[PDB]
């Protein structure tokens, strides 16, 4: 008993498919928690970053009668399982590594949080990283292959208290912000967050 | 979603393995290099590490549908593991390609697919003279592996360059973007290939 | 002893998606870290290069048999892919976690599960005073990613330092373990964590 | 007009070497040398880059041109059909393969397979920069199949896929194959080596 | 050849997650490592570098057959992950190990099997005095990861020391490989595991 609610979960599902339902686009929140800046490339202009990605979104085939399963009030599933944002960094220079395991929580109600920390290596002017001005990275991300009206990217305050307090680097200043725009190919307009970083050099 | 038992009927007699060509009629493949950055240079073993977002579409017979026996559903979003995609290949390349982006294509109802993957990959390229005003020139080829001339036609088209990264020890001296057909020691029929040509200079 | 219709049994209606608790009953798994070796520090980008070994033992009800019934079979040497397993993280980790070992948990009659991964890690750790007196200390801090105290209890217990390597850069200057819980922003709950503290400076 | 990737799937085992009554399947082996990437020359190992040229008959891979039209060849996955199993007897590392790994198969059932990769292996690079130039063997084999289970044949090493540019030269390349014992293993196993002497230009 | 319905029968009622004991026979694997190479030795982070063949064979009693129904077939070629193989583990190594061959072992007809891979992984050692005359002696300890001494006995076999590279920085100044068994802190029973030593010194 009790977990005939993953049998349930995922029997006439597809994690290929976006959840979504007439008209209504799915809205994913997306906020990043900067951990830490590992590297400066000057010579090649790139930044190794460590965060925290905090996804949260709505899938409707993902919800039960809280009755029918007694104490059933979350479920932690493997990504692989379900369906989730294909966001993609658009400025990063390398793979993703995922550093957590790769499991996402579901609600009773169909509320999905998939919370996967993560290193990666992205394109930046760090130029004054020196200067007292510093160095100002974007990080950009967006669906890869949904528009607008298909998903629809929401941000949320980032939080900057993860940040590591020893790091050769110091945080100058830090902003979020979501945006739309059209791509030379594909008709729709993507909506996208970006999280901007000024970081300097301590010392 | 509700109508997505589309997924169930365009993956169900669907063989990935299999070239979609509509008899005497290859399938042609539009493919275009989008150049973002050149992020090394090895004068000592003459490569490039490159970035670039790689722009393919195609025509895949199999995958349309009548836009009537599914409501709203305009276009799908599928794992190209899940359909046929061309085999392009490197012919210079050093580095097995990684791919930065989710590998997911979009399908069209009338079977058209597009499928645009940035890549990191390292290419075997004369580096000399990256320093001189001339600048270095490197090719990037591209081709279908095991598919000739009628299998899968290539054809190009307009190479972006406005991806290419400001900043950036290196500026963008020259680009050409050109289709050949040819033969190769081997295999009988002509293969036709996209090379990218870049020439650029270290900036200063 | 050949009478292995018992893993048939064990992997039947089992899915190792489900942490195995009952009711206002925690699965509590005992974690403990046993330091083999600080291969690197860097003090550029404060990290430190470890390898471990990790004992967990917890208890999986689905898992347990009638010991008549399987004559012979006191002990099966199972896949992790297999069955539940903690889902185990490094919190100040900097880098996926590299297992040396195989992939293999060890089920008693009981359902008494057991699995000692040797693992090659790298952590985010402030290594200033490496070559002071005092040295450095590292937080190795783990903890389940999803499940939060009341659905898993994480138990600590003595952690062995007769592993670490007699050679090595570095020596230990000190090492306590203690569990703790917490809350997080984000996630509405407590998960418990424990912290494994090393203490080391270099030799000479 | 693909019933036919059905067909040649249907009772197939890729774990299963295409052999019949004492006749084993002879694999043609070929390297074509790209390029000499690097020189370790405190550890002794080379970064070369080669196409490998590799082809043999699958008697379960034929079928009645006839039955399907205008089927003249497919490519299929080599993960979908047995491929031979070649080892570089003394590579030091993994070997990365660059391009799609799909095979060619014709009618009456003749695979190619032609895999580019890059890999390093073990090779005494210590007079890469006298006249004389280094020697390195490439040898490869099969790993499991012996001399009469799978008859390894070489054929003319190409040599004009070689890159212009290139810290090195190539001074000589020969290609030959031999049969020998092992310490374990009763029987012999047949093997090509790739022989290439480079030095460094200049 | 071919006859090859052999293999539908090998892998009908096999779980390859069973090893296959029976009753009071613990499964005898005899095991050797044939020390190719050498590659680096870390002396800040004392780690060796080691390129190695790993000669392992047993006998699978689900695995034989009456070589009359099947009337050429006297051996196979089968990919390890069709059969059990022995879970050795390099106790001591602090890199996954790197396995260069392809991953198939030889079945005879009365259920002997022979697996034989390449391998490259690093490993803890005292590399100190790799320039004195002693030379550095570096341990590589393998044995069952999970199965104790009366599940899985390993035994040894002379190690094969003719296929050592003739250029290479280093020079052999001795081998011996013996076997032992001991208890450990967990775990209730004893543990085989055969011992490789190699005492190697810089040429020169
Ligand atoms: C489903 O929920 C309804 C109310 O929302 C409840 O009346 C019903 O009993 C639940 N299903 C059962 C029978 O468990
Ligand atoms: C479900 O998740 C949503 C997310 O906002 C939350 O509001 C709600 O309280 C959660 N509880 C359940 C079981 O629905
Ligand atoms: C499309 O589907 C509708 C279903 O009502 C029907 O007219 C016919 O089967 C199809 N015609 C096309 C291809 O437009
Ligand atoms: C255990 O299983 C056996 C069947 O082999 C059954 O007869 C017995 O009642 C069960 N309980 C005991 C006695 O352990
Ligand atoms: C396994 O069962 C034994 C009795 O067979 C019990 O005492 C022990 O606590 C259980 N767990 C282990 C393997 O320690
Ligand atoms: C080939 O096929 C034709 C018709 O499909 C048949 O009549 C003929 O006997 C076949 N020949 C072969 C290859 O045996
Ligand atoms: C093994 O082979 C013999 C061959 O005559 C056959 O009778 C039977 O399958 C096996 N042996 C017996 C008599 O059980
Ligand atoms: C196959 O049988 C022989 C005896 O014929 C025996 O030594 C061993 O089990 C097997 N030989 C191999 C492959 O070592
Ligand atoms: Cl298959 C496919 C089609 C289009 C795209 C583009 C749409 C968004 C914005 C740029 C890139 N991601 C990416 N992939
Ligand atoms: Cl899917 C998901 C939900 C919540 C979490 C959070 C709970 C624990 C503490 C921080 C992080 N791990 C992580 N992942
Ligand atoms: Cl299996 C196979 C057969 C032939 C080929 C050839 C087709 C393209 C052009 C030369 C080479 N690559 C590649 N692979
Ligand atoms: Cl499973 C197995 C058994 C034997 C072998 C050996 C036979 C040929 C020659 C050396 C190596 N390849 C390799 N693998
Ligand atoms: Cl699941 C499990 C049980 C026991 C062990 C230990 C027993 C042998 C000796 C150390 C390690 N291998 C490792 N894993």
């Amino acid at each position: 008993f009790q977990r005939k609610l993953y049998k349930e979960l995922v029997k006439n599902y597809n994690p290929d498919v976006i959840p979504t339902q007439r008209d209504r686009p799915v809205t994913v929140y997306f906020s990043l928690s900067l951990l830490q800046i590992m590297d400066v490339d000057e010579k090649n202009q790139v930044v190794d970053v460590v965060f925290w990605l905090q996804m949260s979104w709505t899938d409707h085939y993902l919800q039960w009668n809280v009755s029918e399963y007694p104490g059933v009030k979350q479920v932690s599933v493997p990504i692989s399982s379900l369906w989730v944002p294909d966001l993609a960094a658009y400025n990063a220079i390398s793979k993703p590594e995922v550093l957590t395991p790769q499991l996402a929580l579901v609600n009773s109600s169909g509320h999905v949080q998939y919370l996967p920390s993560i290193r990666q290596r992205f394109s930046c002017d760090v130029s004054g990283v020196d200067t007292e001005s510093g160095a100002t990275c974007k990080l950009k991300f967006g669906s890869w292959t949904h528009h607008s009206r298909e998903l629809d990217l929401q941000m949320q305050e980032a939080d900057i208290s993860g940040y590591i307090p020893y790091s050769r680097f110091e945080l100058v200043g830090v902003t979020q912000k979501r945006s739309e725009r059209f791509y030379e190919c594909c008709k729709e307009p993507y909506p996208d967050v970006t999280f901007t970083v000024t970081f300097r050099k301590k010392g």
